[PDB]
């Protein structure tokens, strides 16, 4: 099989949230995860005279810990009947070699699972904010609940009597509403992020574009960001000190697509609510003989035999995505 | 004759249609065409339990998976007679020399059937997305049809009741017909190519004047494919937060000069397509010898003799243009 | 452990389908089953004029393509403990020698193996041709199902309308009915196989009893298949220009016996009828390591090790019992 160091993926493909909120990274060397190692805040300068030494300063954070990640893990065949896709400029003559051949499929399954991969840490931030809740379920799975300490004012859904698709599509001003929304918010609104069915009914009001900045470039480094998510993430404009963004990126289920979000919701956050990117214990033989136990992939390669007479490429990992305070979004439910 | 190693152009003037959505190629060996062999689309995750159990991921193909090539053969003759195309800094004095002769003709053919070849290509790709309908006919050659799997939803005629030239060239926005247009896209659109008569109608709404960007153009290095192929590719800029295009290609029929697409009718979709750019086989004795029948193209040529005492020289090929989502584009038909 | 020259079966249990309707075989390389690669037929060759060049025979069309076979995949195990089946006129005198015997109970566990898998295509052939659709399913092995494309006027059922056991058995004549159901058999029916106890019931009309002949010998060759099976192939007679023969096979399930015909069942049917005994690939990667994915059979031995220490056998394989025309038999269901 293939040496494990063949690793040349080198692709930063964070689908809009573990590039933005989620920059932090800390694997862990146990099985479970523990919440209570997490670095923490830190108070003022608990102020002393020069004279005596002082206490010594000890960062805990939170209370409940022992929460345990997914345990995700694809598995493929480089059955050598794959059609290659012609890469251009590339000589036939390679062609004929098979070891050239099994490499390149190879190369193209860890792409393949590189993509199959980031959409499930993916979704977990999506649930992260949206409700603060997170279910993770599924066959041979033992699905388990994860509270991360959200409020009900994080969830408000324009539900009373006036809503901004009965309103008047031209007269109304979105602003007070947003500022209402955003009040509580546990510091300052930065991010108004949108679903592009939800978009349609928000730029039906005028009020918006006679104030919509939507000149080309945010703030100059939010285009440095996206412009790699070509396909699912898209920038409308700046709303005066803060920006908008519309993502209709799509996860497929084993037959078809799916949007991460719900259809007509928003959320509202700032871009550095700061999230962990926790990582669990590679629970492979080999991986404990070399060390590897934490780390965040994992590929492997190797050729079995007899029932499943083949030979295939592994990944596993444990993903529990969190962020350090729940209520610094709000996720209004349009209506 | 002159030998295989004569394919020196390396030249990628493929008008704009091969460059923007069908960036790779598949060629096949075998006759036939089987999306089996096609990699498909990437899968979900699978939340599973540690190594106590695991499953492989397969990929299907779908149900239909059958196609056959559009084989054909460009043939030209090598008579040492036609007049040579006065290209600049040509000395005659190395011209006299029928050495130079022949195998300047030579060349000059084997360009001028590329071009028409690539003209073909281009033309069924339109065919398959302009409505998701795409046909293979020709004299001497069996009809063929194919089906792309089009949704009826992404076919939208705009003469049904409410058309865009009977309103207000002063009043009506067409911001609210092209985000209802583009919301059933499956995927957020960035490319609005138009047409010549088309945009016309379109841009005669004021309203639209000015939100235009038009400063040297700040969509992306799209730029470098537009000003290269300028001829048929005109942009113009931003609307606001996609791009603009004129496409005004040019196909010769057997002896008149016809438009690629119909004059009111509109294609959008996103930059960044999965588009299938399958071949057959190569059905000829030589090169199935050297193995080579998994190519774009072959060129060859030999000196037949007895009835035809003539040299001739063949370009085949077998392309069968194809979507891999038929729904990520919209057919506005205007009126 | 042996090797793939472990191949000494030439034992022919080809049970009266087989040799009767599924005479040709053809496993193909690729995955899925595509009639559209089937040989074909030939018709009359044509006077071609002495010096002129000819045309080129192209045996294809009908494409009919895109079924996928049932992979069975049955296990057997080789501990050296069970008596030996005695085979008659054999060396006894060698059997002190434990290599003996297990190069001989390797080969008894094949038999059995084999016994079953023709098994699997038997009853595989017979719901092919008894109503058309064919539906394979199990654990592990998802149901898929195979439509074969017959009529719904060729399975006609005595139940409708009239039937046979309200008819009286000593003044009705069946004849009539019989040539009503043969008419729209696509094709002379020669073959009136029957389910004996709903066969009792055929010959209780006393006008069959003398109309049937029973003349020493069949129009050709039917014997041939008849002094194979002798146990449950039975040729009752003749009919004018229709043979008439009962089938009393049966299978084993895990431990039962089942009979292979319902119980009020008639089929007609040509002698000629062309019936495909495609197989399937072999997904097993040393096949490919020795390129023999293009096979009915292939023998596997290996040992296996840490939970069941043990030594398997192996036969993998993938009938998909082909109709070349579904509609070249009619199935009428008695009543």
């Amino acid at each position: 099989a293939q040496l494990l160091a063949a690793n040349e993926q080198k692709f930063k493909f964070d689908p809009l949230f573990l590039r933005l909120f989620f920059r932090e990274s800390y694997p862990f060397t146990t099985e479970k995860v523990y919440l209570s190692q997490i670095p923490g805040l830190v108070n003022m300068a608990l102020y002393v005279s020069p004279i005596v030494s002082g206490e010594v300063i000890r960062s805990r954070g939170g209370s409940t810990s022992e929460f345990t990640p997914g345990y995700v893990k694809p598995k493929h065949e480089v059955n050598p009947q794959m059609t290659l896709r012609r890469l251009p400029d590339e000589d036939p003559q390679n062609l004929a070699d098979p070891a050239y051949r099994r490499r390149r499929i190879i190369m193209q399954n860890m792409r393949d699972e590189e993509l199959a991969i980031a959409q499930v840490e993916e979704m977990q931030a999506v649930s992260a904010v949206l409700k603060g809740k997170y279910t993770m379920t599924g066959e041979a799975f033992d699905p388990v609940e994860v509270d991360m300490g959200r409020s009900e004012e994080n969830n408000i859904t324009q539900s009373g009597g006036t809503e901004w698709s009965k309103r008047d599509k031209s007269t109304y001003d979105p602003t007070d509403d947003i500022e209402a929304y955003a009040l509580n918010a546990s510091g300052v609104v930065n991010i108004i992020v949108f679903d592009p069915k939800g978009w349609a009914l928000f730029r039906s009001f005028k009020a918006v574009k006679e104030k919509l900045d939507t000149r080309r470039g945010s703030n100059s480094e939010l285009e440095t960001a996206v412009k790699d998510l070509g396909k699912a993430v898209s920038y409308k404009g700046m709303y005066g000190d803060v920006a908008i963004v519309v993502y209709s990126g799509q996860y497929v289920e084993n037959g078809v697509k799916k949007n991460f979000l719900p259809d007509n919701t928003m959320v509202l956050g700032n871009t550095q609510a700061r999230g962990l990117r926790t990582y669990g214990c590679i629970q492979d033989a080999d991986a404990q003989r070399e060390g590897i136990n934490a780390s965040a992939r994992y590929p492997k390669n190797w050729v079995t035999t007899g029932d499943p007479a083949r030979e295939f490429t592994m990944i596993q990992s444990a993903p529990l995505m969190l962020l350090a305070d729940p209520d610094e979004f709000v996720s209004v439910q349009l209506a």
